[PDB]
């Protein structure tokens, strides 16, 4: 599909059992999850953007379907006010900027 | 053109007579530029991202060129850890996200 940027692109995903809205992120290095329970190990990170950093939980390899596309990769979890998916996931989509 | 997210959409923006480096960001509402001098008036406003609150200086109806293409809109200047173009001008230059 096309989206257009009249408002935020948000979408349906699906992560660790549950259904999300989601931001596709062009200006998001990594995928950013609302705090949620997910199982596994894990590792602490510090991501930062505008207001300075946040700190979240490193899962990887975590499944995530992003409408009805399929992808895997690092996900972290943490205080995000959005659920954001960042490139390393867009380009499994096959997702592009085009103007 | 078409852009593909295995690096970080970064495109030369002109706004002020200056050449810069921006990141073309689906996930900011708004365009968001490193502390510069700014030509006209502006007004203080606050933003919010994903680590907290900024201060910055709204500047509205400014000219500014995106890879080539010409966009005149709301511009904010601020303490930002990146020069970022929102969805406020990536939708004058036509922008689409599609996968
Ligand atoms: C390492 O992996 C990372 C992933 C994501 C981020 S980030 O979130 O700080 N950022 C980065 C951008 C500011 C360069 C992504 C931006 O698109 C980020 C995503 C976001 C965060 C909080 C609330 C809404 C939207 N958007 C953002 O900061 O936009 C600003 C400017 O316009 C406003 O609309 C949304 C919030 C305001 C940082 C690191």
């Amino acid at each position: 599909p096309q989206i257009t940027l009249w408002k935020r692109p948000l979408v349906t995903i699906k992560i660790g059992g549950q259904l999300k809205e989601a931001l596709l992120d062009t200006g998001a290095d990594d995928t950013v999850l609302e705090e949620m329970n997910l199982p596994g190990r894990w590792k602490p990170k510090m991501i930062g953007g505008i207001g300075g950093f946040i700190k979240v939980r490193q899962y990887d390899q975590i499944l995530i379907e992003i409408c009805g596309h399929k992808a895997i990769g690092t996900v972290l979890v943490g205080p995000t006010p959005v659920n954001i998916i960042g490139r390393n996931l867009l380009t499994q989509i096959g997702c592009t900027l085009n103007f």
